């Protein structure tokens, strides 16, 4: 079994904990509880012909070097309804790079079910993905849309 440590970063309330808990535990709740300390969740999946255990590290976005240390893949998350979270993506990217260098990374626009309150045009999100040279997924944790694919992509990229 191959273990992969993955970090998930982004501004407060973008849905980092919701993403991780949906992926690992299959649930979603509407109430916002800011993450306390660092929470460790895991999921065992199959990639090709190999058992893989994804070790997902969760912490609040509003961070110690120990959180990033040894990270092998990274999700950069912003929220459909939070322009500041989108503007902060580059800052989060550079924070991760400064800690661990070049690791497989993916850009995620979460809360896509709230498109009526969107603060980011589709073309702006895609322009950011291109400028950062990152694969881009639109997710809804509430609807369980594309969450599995985000983590599968990172696991496949690490193993390749
Ligand atoms: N409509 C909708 N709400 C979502 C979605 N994902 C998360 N939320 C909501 O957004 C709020 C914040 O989610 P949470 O996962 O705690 O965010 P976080 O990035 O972990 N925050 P923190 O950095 O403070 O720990 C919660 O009210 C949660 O229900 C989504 O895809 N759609
Ligand atoms: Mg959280």
């Amino acid at each position: 079994e191959v273990a992969i440590k993955m970090v998930v970063v982004g501004n407060g309330a973008v849905g980092k904990s919701s993403m991780i808990q949906r992926y690992c535990k299959g649930i979603f709740t509407k109430d916002y509880k800011k993450t306390i300390g660092v929470d460790f969740l895991e999921r065992q999946i199959q990639v090709n012909d190999e058992d893989v255990r994804l070790m997902l590290w969760d912490t609040a976005g509003q961070i110690t070097k120990a959180y990033y240390r040894g990270a092998q893949a990274c999700v950069l998350v912003f929220s459909t309804t939070d322009r500041e979270s989108f503007e902060a993506v580059s800052s989060w990217r550079e924070k991760v790079v400064a800690e661990v260098g070049d690791i497989p990374t993916v850009l995620v626009q979460n809360k896509i079910d709230l498109l009526d309150d969107s603060c980011i045009k589709n073309e702006e999100a895609e322009a950011l993905a291109k400028r950062l040279k990152l694969r881009f997924y639109r997710t809804s944790v509430k609807e369980d849309l594309n969450v599995n694919e985000v983590f599968k992509y990172l696991a496949e990229k690490y193993l390749q």
